[PDB]
């Protein structure tokens, strides 16, 4: 808690250097490069950097300390920042698609005067910056191609999950029949879990010389399952999370989201309850949102969640027991600690 | 003309197989994959396939015929289609950013009922498909990493050029002071020339085992210069091209575009003419567009263009003379033939 959040400070320090090298004898693109700088400064800074940091922490846990020279650690910081750029790319584009107003407390980049739909290009640049950074810092390393493929695959999985989410939850289309458990698991796995949990550990593994298919598959089984719980808790806190403790106030119900809650509610609802949901879900009427929350409450979804979090915790510890070796279980336990608070 | 347009038929034939392999034991993403199929069918088909085809023609010219087996030609078709996907990605996103209505004769993908801003994700998928295809067909080839880097770099150059264009030509901002020759050359080089002319020949070169830095630099010098002329002629035809001969009718003036014409007009205009341009450029008033065309005409810009096309043709032939070897000059002359019509 005090040692993990020290490591956070150095992470954010490295950002200036990330930006410097991404923004260098080509005079008349200078103006585009200055715009690239604003995009990076506004969109890559101001999160909690959990994904990026995971690359750094894991790399330190997986390498023998007498192969951790200044250049080694530099590359770990940089590939951490690559994960944060991938995420910035997804967020900027996602906020346009959903018509969001704010992000990380502030006006979404695309809503800023003079940006608008130009944010589409800006997001594309954020994505491109990943591969410039990999080239600049890792091109001579034996894991180079492995990291390129990892990021590309992570992008594809995320885009695919996003497609599935958009089909499943059209804004302005009350359709609870799309909102099944199988479909919810599928969205979370592709859209969130691969890039948030598998990507950063996998990156660290490759940087450490652990490139085995089986080892990667073992780590993935643990990490996708943590990803699933992360999102489910995220859906629960959207509506039941003390809002001064989380940051946010939730709009999942308004937004016709395929949330963990609605899925559970629909497995439990009578025909009558189905209709209260059907009349009220995915509307912005405060009163219509009241009566969904109330339905969820009457059905003891908070209790169902707590039961789920307990079960999920034993399942995760079992998976770690079974699939962590020959990585140190600490690699996985550090992540479990941050999400099963 | 009859032999080049035969080779076009086989190109488009291969498309079905492209789509088949991109759309395969993961049941519950099936719906996303069906959406991927529509995106590909609507946006990758219906151009003239000049960029993709250039990969195939060049590959055939650069390889010894007794290393051109069925698998070899398969990979050339596929990397051709990769160039067409990159272009589909850029077009779909560009039409959103510019608020275009039609493309290749039909309603732009994003303007279609139920798509809208979801087209941002769809465009991202088109981009992703490139690297799936490279992996599926080229992962065992020694040029694999070279092609990945080439496409990534081509994407970055294009995005950068797009940034510069957006800064230079804000819709709803009469600013002729941004519209210099240096800035115009710079936009065309990054936004158009690298991916339209350098990318497909470079791809063919790598597939042929020609990976030399110097050879690539030599080919680039010819190909960027052809790219520049292509765009300049494109700007001329927007306004002076018989519209039944081109396909289109032009909206460069309306659109506050940094066209070759406005740049030239501004090097030639008196203070008085500057004001007619300043009052009339980048407005949708038919009469205001009349009076720009008329200014261009009074300044003999059609004559200036024809002089430019002649000069450009000698310059291109000189560059080919000087920089083509040891590639067959036919590689470059085939391209010159298609654009200096
Ligand atoms: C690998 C990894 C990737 C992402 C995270 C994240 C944690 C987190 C986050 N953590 C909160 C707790 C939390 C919020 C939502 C779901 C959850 F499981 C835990 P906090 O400890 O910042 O108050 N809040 C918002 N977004 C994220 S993303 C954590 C990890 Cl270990
Ligand atoms: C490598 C390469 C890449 C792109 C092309 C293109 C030709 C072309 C194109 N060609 C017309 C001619 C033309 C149009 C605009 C500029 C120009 F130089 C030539 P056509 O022969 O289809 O009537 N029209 C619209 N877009 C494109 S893109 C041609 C080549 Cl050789
Ligand atoms: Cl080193
Ligand atoms: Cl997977
Ligand atoms: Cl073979
Ligand atoms: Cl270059």
């Amino acid at each position: 808690s005090d040692v993990y959040a020290q490591e956070k400070q150095d992470f954010v320090q490295h950002f200036s250097q990330i930006v410097r090298v991404l923004t260098e004898g080509h005079p008349e693109i200078g103006d585009a490069i200055a715009r690239l700088k604003e995009v990076l400064e506004y969109n890559a800074i101001g999160g909690k950097y959990n994904r990026g940091l995971t690359v750094v922490v894991a790399f330190r846990e997986l390498v023998e300390p007498r192969k951790q020279d200044a250049d080694s650690l530099q590359r770990a910081w940089t590939v951490g920042w690559c994960v944060e750029l991938l995420q910035a790319f997804f967020l900027v584009a996602d906020d346009i698609m959903d018509s969001s107003l704010t992000r990380r407390g502030q006006i979404c980049w695309y809503q800023k005067p003079g940006v608008g739909l130009d944010a589409i290009n800006d997001a594309n640049l954020l994505e491109a910056c990943i591969y410039r950074l990999l080239k600049l810092y890792c091109r001579e390393q034996p894991y180079y191609l492995n990291l390129i493929e990892l990021f590309l695959q992570s992008s594809y999985q995320t885009e695919i999950g996003q497609t599935l989410d958009l089909l499943t939850a059209p804004q302005g289309n009350v359709d609870l029949v799309r909102f099944t458990e199988k479909r919810y698991k599928s969205i979370v796995k592709y859209k969130t879990a691969f890039y948030s949990f598998y990507l950063p550990i996998a990156a660290a593994m490759y940087m450490a010389g652990i490139d085995g298919e089986k080892e990667h598959a073992n780590a993935k089984k643990i990490l996708l399952e943590m990803g699933e719980f992360f999102q489910i808790q995220d859906d629960y806190l959207d509506l039941f999370g003390d809002p001064s403790v989380t940051g946010k106030i939730g709009t999942d119900i308004q937004d016709n989201k395929c949330s963990w809650l609605v899925v559970q509610c629909l497995q439990r609802a009578t025909p009558e309850q189905y209709q209260i949901l059907k009349e009220n879900y995915g509307q912005k009427e405060a009163e219509k949102v009241a009566r969904v929350k109330a339905l969820y409450e009457e059905l003891d979804l908070p209790a169902v969640f707590l039961q789920y979090e307990e079960d999920s915790y034993s399942h995760i510890m079992a998976l770690i027991e079974q699939y962590a070796a020959p990585l140190p279980p600490a690699v996985f336990l550090g992540l479990a600690r941050k999400i099963y608070k």
